[PDB]
């Protein structure tokens, strides 16, 4: 019979052994797991998506991507573990690199020295270069999506929400729908923009920044709405050029209706940090995302010096050009590779 694990199956054959229950990720169960093979524990996540077409999407986008991706910030993927026939397919289980820990549980309880700030926002846009040379768009990123090792190698991880870049597709009307992480969303997310565009990512990695300086999310938005009020109380209203971009009425009109309110410094908001780190956050964080900085210039602004080596950032050989039993064959496909 298969291994259990809390009650359900968690079926990764002779190879994987000594199981550890580590917890649950947005896929469902995660255990820990000896390498018989390699002679090291590794991350295991169990995937049950076949019976929803939306589950499906994100488990193929995942795999897809991350087999495609080969770079040292991005999560690999070691081994893919299922069934020898689609009939008997029932669970889907990744293998990956053990990673002691992430961004997110490190910021609950560990304060990040200005070097190793410095040394993880250099990692991200490393990683991040590379995904946006392959016309992807990441679309989730958030600390909880940044795994470190007990060294502090970071591995950007989870492509489900990622798609491929459509910046001509861009734009829709005022308070669209979005599934992305709220803390980390964009302002135009919230008026006039799909998360198309590269620049989305940019953001995220800029409440990445301002959450490494406090161990505070920046813009805490308690729902969907409350998002865009907490990024104008710090970055203060939109100016007339910045207004101008936006065509679409309804968002505009709300924007000006709300009472003018005042940037708030940077330097205030974060007095231990950095000069460097705080003019970098505000490229990240700038409202016009045609005026936000992109990864590259990200890469090369002096707050990463000392670790800026444009040789040593790769970008990615091939970019990306553009139901539910389809789905599911596609994803026997895509791992067959490791049967
Ligand atoms: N690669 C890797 N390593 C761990 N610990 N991972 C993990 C992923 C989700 C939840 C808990 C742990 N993933």
């Amino acid at each position: 019979g298969p291994e259990m694990v809390r009650g359900q199956v968690f079926d990764v054959g002779p190879r994987y052994t000594n199981l550890s229950y580590i917890g649950e990720g947005a896929y469902g169960m995660v255990c820990s797991a000896y390498d018989n093979l390699n002679k090291v524990r590794v991350a295991i996540k169990k995937i049950s998506p076949f019976e929803h077409q939306t589950y499906c999407q994100r488990t193929l986008r995942e795999i897809k991507i991350l087999l495609r991706f080969r770079h040292e910030n991005i999560i690999g993927i070691n081994d893919i573990i299922r069934a020898p026939t689609i009939e008997q397919m029932k669970d889907v289980y990744i293998v990956q690199d053990l990673m002691e820990t992430d961004l997110y549980k490190l910021l609950k309880t560990q304060h990040l020295s200005n070097d190793h700030i410095c040394y993880f926002l250099y990692q991200i846009l490393r990683g991040l270069k590379y995904i946006h040379s392959a016309n992807v768009l990441h679309r989730d990123l958030k600390p909880s999506n940044l795994l470190l090792n007990t060294t502090c190698d970071l591995k950007i991880c989870d492509f489900g929400l990622a798609r491929v870049a459509d910046p001509d597709h861009d734009h829709t009307g005022f308070l669209t729908e979005y599934v992305a992480t709220r803390w980390y969303r964009a302002p135009e997310i919230m008026l006039n923009s799909k998360g198309y565009t590269k620049s989305i990512d940019i953001w995220s990695v800029g409440c990445i920044l301002a959450e490494m300086l406090s161990n505070r999310p920046i813009f805490p938005g308690k729902h969907y709405l409350d998002q865009l009020n907490h990024i104008l109380g710090i970055l203060g209203s939109p100016s007339q050029e910045d207004l101008n971009c936006i065509i679409n009425l309804k968002a505009r009109n709300y924007l000006l209706s709300l009472p003018h309110k005042n940037k708030v410094p940077w330097n205030r908001l974060f007095p231990n940090a950095d000069s460097k780190a705080l003019d970098l956050l505000d490229k990240m964080l700038t409202f016009n995302p045609h005026k936000r900085i992109e990864v590259e210039q990200a890469l090369a602004h002096p707050y990463l010096e000392q670790y800026y080596d444009p040789s040593d950032e790769p970008i990615a050989e091939a970019p990306f050009k553009f139901p539910k039993e389809k789905l599911k064959e596609l994803i026997f496909e895509e791992t067959a590779r490791f049967q």
